[PDB]
């Protein structure tokens, strides 16, 4: 990354969420001037935005007029986090998708344009590199709303010059990710809203873990806090109108992420597991780690630690906030 | 095509423009029991829109919710021809285009996902057939709605069953295509829309042609009936999910375009050409032809004929049009 943050005046939008809130903290920490933190608590709890003389809220969305017409020159950098958690709530409702997850990032970066004091525009992507997309295999809206954040990203830049670069990761998990955060999206992954946390929560009050099709299935997880980092990596030093794979380089499967879980929080139950085989089955972290200096480091076994660590202390606050969605919940 | 479009009922939105109104004409003649026609009128002009037991016209935008909420499954095609005209107006205001461009496609195929008298839906997404594309080069917000639009089209169709067929067209000309048309859009463009009726315009005041480059540059130009006609075969017979050229085959230079219209209208000016070099600069129409038995053979001398012809008929009607933007056009 850099201390090319440091003292700086930075925008978190979506800066309430699970990447945004530690993004927020490492900031805070590496001396920055002022976090704007603009969020509307759609997928987020209030509990994630510190009450700081340096941060300021916004508990609005992004496209709000009035909100957007208020913006003053006065950023360094601006991180573009929302998105409308996740996949499942975006098939539920294409139309919440896209208020906040298309035009968030149209009429953020038409405020930016003219913007003389922006260094950098970091925009969250989802997931060497390469700028060439498929119509097909979209499985979703959200999907699709993160692919046009890429498109406008690169307009904006070759048009008005507005320094963005776009950092594509996928499977992050850690502290501050809360099951239930935010208001119903209309589904029950409002709840149980990735792998990682649903199999912490579940390890912790001695469940048996729900592995599907004996988790053969693998991903990259990449730790919190390595997100954070190569985030503020691209906002110091990445390219404008360019991308990068902020990424672990590392597969686990869904068996063995579930084994390490249970074996940490000791949960002695039963595991329904398969062998993987060639047909059951990732971005590079080289142009990153090349250009950026940027490497994800934290293992699987120390992130897990980590983030079964903090949801323990946390356990009856998480579970008071999953309590809220009980009745759409039975109603599914 | 065929007559399958006998007796039915087809929405046109975007049905007052210069494809739909032409569109609509050609419906008519085909026997079709209704057309509902949805326009704004943002860049059309009223009387593009038949006075016609058999055609209502919503004069309202296919974005408004009370309009959606009332639409009934009664239709057997739609056609989705809206769109903010054109690449100059979208960069002048990209929020203007996302509104009537992206949010367009978007909200229509939310509305008519669950219909199921809909045979097909076939958009008009803008220039064999390939569904990969490039972050780049894509010149201004126009050009993403368009490739927005087909992503959704794809979406709908493996979600949702939507029986969406993809028409991609380029360099349509012909009569109905008003200088001027709707509302003052930002830029001189709203005039002067196209090189084709710009040209003919200028011809038939005696005026010598602005060529650009010495008219090196070349198109392949469709004459609007065939487009039309194209439309029409794709919905009757286009393959859901699929997507279709609808091309002549045939490349013009505009100093050849140029020198057609002078001759044609006897325009007796000077023409400041260029010999074409290999350094100075499409679509194959072969699946259309393949699989709809559809070819656009309307030769570029036919088609100004035609276009000339029906200018000259209307040329007060178009210069009153065209003058409610004189004191836009003097602000520029
Ligand atoms: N967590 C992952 O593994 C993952 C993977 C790939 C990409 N991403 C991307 O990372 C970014 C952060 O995701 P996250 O996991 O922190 O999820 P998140 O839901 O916790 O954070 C998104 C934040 O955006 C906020 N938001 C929603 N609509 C808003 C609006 N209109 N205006 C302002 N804020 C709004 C939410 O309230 C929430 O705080 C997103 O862009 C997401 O697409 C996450
Ligand atoms: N003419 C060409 O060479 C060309 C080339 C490639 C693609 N296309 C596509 O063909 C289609 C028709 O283009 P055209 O040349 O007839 O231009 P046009 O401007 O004449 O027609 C577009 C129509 O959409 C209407 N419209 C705009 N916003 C609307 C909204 N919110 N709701 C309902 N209607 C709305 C306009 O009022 C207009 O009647 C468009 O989708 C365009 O992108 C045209
Ligand atoms: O309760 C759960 C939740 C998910 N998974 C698996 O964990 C993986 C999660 O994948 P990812 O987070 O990348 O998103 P997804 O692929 O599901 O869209 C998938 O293989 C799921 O089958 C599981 O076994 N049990
Ligand atoms: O008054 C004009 C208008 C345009 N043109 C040329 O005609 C072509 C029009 O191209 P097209 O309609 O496909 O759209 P464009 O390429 O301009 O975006 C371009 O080469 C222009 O330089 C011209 O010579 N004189």
């Amino acid at each position: 990354n850099a201390s090319k943050l440091a003292n700086t005046n930075v925008m978190v939008v979506g800066g309430a969420g699970f990447v945004g809130s530690n993004l927020v903290k490492r900031l805070l920490e590496l001396g920055v001037n002022q976090v704007h933190v603009v969020d509307n608590l759609l997928s987020a709890e209030k509990i994630n935005v510190p009450d700081h003389p340096a941060v300021r809220f916004s508990e609005t969305s992004i496209t709000d007029d009035a909100l957007l017409a208020s913006l003053q020159d006065e950023y360094d950098y601006v991180f573009h986090l929302a998105t409308y958690h996740g996949n499942q709530s975006s098939i539920h409702d294409p139309l919440a998708d896209h208020e906040n997850n298309t035009l968030t990032t149209l009429k953020l970066y038409e405020r930016l344009k003219h913007f003389k004091r922006l260094k950098k525009v970091v925009y969250s992507a989802a997931g060497e590199e390469t700028d060439i997309v498929s119509l097909h295999n979209n499985d979703s809206p959200y999907s699709m709303s993160k692919i046009f954040g890429e498109f406008y990203s690169v307009y904006y830049h070759k048009q008005h010059q507005l320094p963005t670069v776009r950092a594509r990761f996928q499977n992050v998990y850690g502290p501050g990710e809360i099951l239930g955060a935010g208001r119903w999206r209309g589904t029950p992954a409002t709840v149980w809203r990735n792998v990682t946390p649903t199999f912490i929560y579940k390890a912790l009050k001695g469940m048996p873990l729900p592995l599907e099709n004996g988790g053969v299935a693998t991903r990259d997880f990449i730790f919190v806090e390595d997100v954070a980092n190569g985030l503020i990596a691209c906002a110091a030093d990445g390219t404008p109108g360019g991308v990068y794979n902020i990424a672990s380089g590392k597969e686990t499967s869904i068996a063995d992420l579930a084994t390490k879980i249970n074996e940490i929080t000791g949960n002695n139950t039963e595991l329904d597991r398969l062998p993987k085989r060639p047909w059951d089955n990732f971005g590079s972290p080289e142009k990153a780690r090349r250009e950026l200096g940027f490497s994800a480091d934290v293992s699987i076994d120390d992130g897990l630690r980590k983030t079964i660590e903090w949801t323990k202390a946390n356990l009856a606050v998480i579970e008071q906030i999953m309590r809220k969605h009980d009745s759409a919940l039975a109603t599914y």
